[PDB]
């Protein structure tokens, strides 16, 4: 079965929401990923930063092959013994009161929606059903209706509608913007990603995050810090905000959660706002079961235990050195934090960040574009230095045959 | 660490969203789940239909052991080996055209409303943002601000509003009530549960299936039938829809998709709708990923190689059978199809079904209430008849002991 043959049975049987770069993965480890033909090729995608913790870690694994063999799911019917020691050990290591848990990214983001609502009818005092949220333009939190009602990009959006109503949009990285939008006292929160990483690898100005945190407490707006794909090490600290010691009131936490293993998500966040939500007025099937929980608590002391997000500090900032070293004529921009990283390719006629990304792909390296001029870089936190050196050597190869 | 341990650690670290009942499980197989003092009970509930095939199915265990050592992950950004396989299956099996794969169940409800809005303004030529789409009255398709706004019931939406606009609800099990909806062209779709599972079981008359889709196709209208917990042999056949020959034009499957060892779910229809999405315009990090589908996989073919849907037909005829004989004085209704059931308590203030699963629980049977006077009895398919005499024996026990 080649992959060819992989590419064509797809299309015939699957819905046609993905175009993806045309390889046929079969197994990875690590760092590494191999075709059905058995080409062996740097990850430098990490699922999204989903596999923070390399392909297939095996501690993780341990957790899911001995928690799998016991118990999976009971459902919140009932109690499992494992739920508990999760959650102890996650608010504890985040310093939060409680944690809700989740399966997927869009789910947290939901659950922050509606943690901020009730609050804002129950406790801030709004009328019921003025509240509202902000959100920054170009934000990304995933694929529901709700999620899209707040994005500002067309694809996202465009022939799904009606939208939901209560969602403000204010630019991204504009503190004067967002003060301007909490003078209504009826919004209840304001969500934002520490850096917008669908939009390209946005990151705000220095001080931005610590502006943000003082004008939500001035205004009594709650910050909702969206970590699914900025925290857990990826861009070198446990949370994005660490860099300016800003606490959110919730946090949203995904992906890199299981390692890549589990659909698990989480909403941190203190008793004054997680209880506003009374049994039976939120929940899901899978969230919070026994097989995710192991996964998860593995999958957060591999990032501990190795000192991942250390690592990822030290080999982002040789990555961006490395990356400037391209000729400007070529790539117009290097951006990035820890190891989340993006280029911005020159977009002429000529060639365009798909071509690169299939040359990429054709000299051993994973990597995928964002809007056709952008590309990320993004490998697993389990990297050495000299692995990352021998990728960006894949890297020059690539921009320079062109 | 006791019961009232594990009870007070997740009071403490954990949301109060459920108020579960009071029993403390380690570990579960077959029809059984145990509790960490090593007690040993049935399970009625089946983690709300997941574990259809038995928890921890040995098959279903093997399938994700193989899998977890080659490759969990690699986003959709790039093709596994594993996904069409799936694809190709379950488009068969069920005689769909194409398939779109997501996690929980309120992904693929979300993703439904998403293709039949944007069928129905790219093909049906609704204008854009006038589309609608019905739900019946004790709908339940989840959590999301979407779902909850479909709702009427309080406990989900009340608090959590704004909500949003484009959403008609009519009273289920009510055809004129859908002819009358259906005289709006800008109606898209019609969404539905083939038996209102939360609503506490409700099973619509005959012909009502019939009769929608027969309304449906005359006012060029999508047939959402939403089959999460009544598919997958838990009513006796392989969609509830089944009973009555009828068609949708989208599918909903989830829950019992993987045995309860993954958050699968699935969206099956025609090309004629499937392909209105465009790539980049729907997905998800975690849908589609190698370790679900081959888990989907063997979950399906455990349903089929086993007959659970005949073992489940046959043995629900049993057990709401001997359900009647309980005094009329006592249990007021019995309802139900195939391993679907519930009873209705005379809830008088003498005695309630939390009281009621209480003691169930203290004679080796787990089951949980519903809104106070429903009890839902649904244990695993894999249950043999003379378990299930057992199992009933302990309900007339318990019943009878009031
Ligand atoms: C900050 C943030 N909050 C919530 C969610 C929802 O999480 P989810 O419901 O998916 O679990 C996401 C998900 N982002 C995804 C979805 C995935 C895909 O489209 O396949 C690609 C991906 C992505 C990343 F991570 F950067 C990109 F390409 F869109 F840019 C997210 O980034
Ligand atoms: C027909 C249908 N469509 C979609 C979904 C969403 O699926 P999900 O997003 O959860 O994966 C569901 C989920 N129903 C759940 C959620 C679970 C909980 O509240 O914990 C209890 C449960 C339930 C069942 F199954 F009957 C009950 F108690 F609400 F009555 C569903 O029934
Ligand atoms: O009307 C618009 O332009 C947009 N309105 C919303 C976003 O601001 C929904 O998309 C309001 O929630
Ligand atoms: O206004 C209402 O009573 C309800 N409106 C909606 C449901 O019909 C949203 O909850 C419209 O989508």
């Amino acid at each position: 079965p080649t992959s060819d043959d992989i590419f064509e049975r797809e299309y015939k049987y699957g819905a046609h929401n993905y175009h993806p770069l045309p390889v046929a993965l079969e197994r990875g480890k690590g760092i590494y990923l191999w075709d059905v033909e058995g080409r062996k090729y740097f990850d430098f995608l990490s699922s999204y930063s989903a596999v923070n913790q390399g392909h297939c870690h095996p501690k993780i694994v341990n957790a899911l092959k001995s928690q799998v063999d016991k118990l999976t799911l009971t459902s919140r019917a009932f109690y499992n013994n494992v739920l508990g020691e999760y959650e102890e050990y996650i608010t504890k290591l985040f310093n939060y009161h409680k944690v809700l848990p989740m399966n997927t990214g869009v789910e947290a983001g939901e659950t922050a929606c509606k943690l901020a609502r009730k609050w804002g009818y129950t406790v801030k005092g709004i009328q019921k059903y003025k509240a509202k949220i902000v959100f920054a333009a170009g934000n990304f939190w995933g694929r529901t209706l709700s999620a899209i009602s707040s994005s500002t990009d067309p694809t996202s959006y465009d022939g799904f509608g009606p939208f939901m109503p209560g969602f403000d949009i204010i630019p991204y990285n504009d503190l004067p913007a967002l003060e301007r939008a909490l003078q209504d006292p009826n919004v209840a929160a304001f969500m934002v990603e520490p850096i917008q990483g669908e939009a390209g690898v946005v990151v705000p100005d220095p001080g931005y995050l610590m502006g943000v945190r003082e004008l939500c407490t001035r205004h009594q707006v709650l910050f909702i810090a969206d970590e699914i794909q900025t925290g857990l090490a990826r861009t070198g600290r446990w949370l994005a905000v660490d860099y300016e010691n800003v606490r959110p009131d919730i946090v949203l936490l995904g992906k890199a959660l299981s390692g890549g293993l589990y659909p698990v998500s989480a909403v941190l966040c203190d008793d004054d706002i997680m209880l506003t939500i009374k049994p039976g007025e939120h929940g899901s099937t899978y969230g919070g079961n026994p097989l995710g929980c192991r996964v998860a608590i593995a999958a957060l002391e591999v990032l501990e235990e190795e000192n991942l997000a250390e690592n990822a500090d030290k080999l982002g900032i040789i990555l961006r050195n490395e990356l400037m070293k391209l000729p400007s004529d070529v790539v117009t921009a290097v951006r990035g934090k820890g190891l989340l990283n993006a280029i911005v390719i020159k977009e002429t006629k000529d060639w365009d960040a798909w071509k690169v990304c299939l040359r990429l792909r054709d000299n051993g390296l994973l990597a995928k574009p964002t809007h056709g001029d952008i590309i990320r870089f993004a490998p697993p936190l389990v990297i050495k230095e000299d692995e990352l050196r021998e990728s960006i050597e894949i890297i020059n190869k690539t921009i320079l045959s062109f």
